[PDB]
């Protein structure tokens, strides 16, 4: 798709936002360490040419939720999640912009629903990961680092690449 014309590191800044989010660091949180197993099959090949966007879409929209939560707006800095609401928001209305247009969906079959059905699953398990620690810091501190390697690893295939210098 060609329709926002203007930038293109929201990803960069969206990770960013849960950079600074981080209250504790995941050595501290040790306990609670539990890969829930990004799903980046569906994120390595076949979805980076607005193919994918829509599987970012519906990931930035659970993670919109998922740190939308009054669990999670209390999990972290109200600010620091309100700019994370807004970067969200921002990667959201560049993702949708394509899927408005007939863009984004083309003659690939429903099998792109598997990228969104694997962030589903994804980020289901990290739920029941916070139901089970009952949204302990530590568990917010994991699942803190597993959004950010999920979002990465979703963003790889666009400009989520630290290699630059």
């Amino acid at each position: 798709c060609d329709l926002p014309q203007t930038h293109s590191l929201g990803s960069r800044r969206t990770l960013m936002l849960l950079a600074q989010m981080r209250k504790i660091s995941l050595f501290s949180c040790l306990k609670d360490r539990h890969d829930f197993g990004f799903p980046q099959e569906e994120f390595g090949n076949q979805f980076q040419k607005a193919e994918t966007i829509p599987v970012l879409h519906e990931m930035i929209q659970q993670i919109f939720n998922l740190f939308s939560t009054k669990d999670s707006s209390a999990a972290w800095d109200e600010t620091l999640l309100d700019k994370f609401y807004t970067e969200l928001y921002q990667q959201l209305n560049d993702l949708e912009a394509c899927v408005i247009q007939g863009v984004g969906v083309t003659e690939t079959p429903l099998m792109k629903e598997d990228s969104i059905l694997a962030v589903r699953k994804y980020f289901q398990r990290i739920t029941l990961y916070l139901k089970e620690k009952k949204y302990s810091p530590c568990a917010w501190e994991v699942v803190r680092a597993e959004i950010m390697r999920s979002f990465s690893l979703s963003t790889n295939l666009q400009e989520s690449l630290r290699s630059k210098e």
